[PDB]
């Protein structure tokens, strides 16, 4: 069991931590961007992963989400935990 959540699914879930939906363009291939130049507090990357983890059947550490300097990273720590343990 591992439903993985993909680039559309981060991008909403993430547009829905600013708070209102801005629409900071996640589209495509962002996963180049990165949460520092986005404006992205490591406290939300953790509230990010929190939704995340409920969801999808993850748990990620306090420390694990503040060291996701991009959004591949976020992404890659639920695939990955999925892939690794469920
Ligand atoms: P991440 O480690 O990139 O997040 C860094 C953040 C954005 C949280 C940064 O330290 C910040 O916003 N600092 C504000 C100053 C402070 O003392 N904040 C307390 C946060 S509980």
């Amino acid at each position: 069991m591992a439903t993985l959540l993909t680039t559309d699914d981060l991008r909403r879930a993430l547009v829905e931590s600013a708070g209102e939906t801005d629409g900071t363009d996640l589209s495509g291939d962002f996963l180049d961007l990165r949460f520092e130049d986005i404006g992205y507090d490591s406290l939300a990357l953790m509230e990010t992963a929190a939704r995340l983890e409920s969801r999808y059947g993850v748990s990620i550490p306090d420390d694990v989400a503040g060291r996701v300097d991009t959004p591949r990273e976020l992404l890659d720590l639920i695939n990955g935990a999925l892939a690794e343990a469920a």
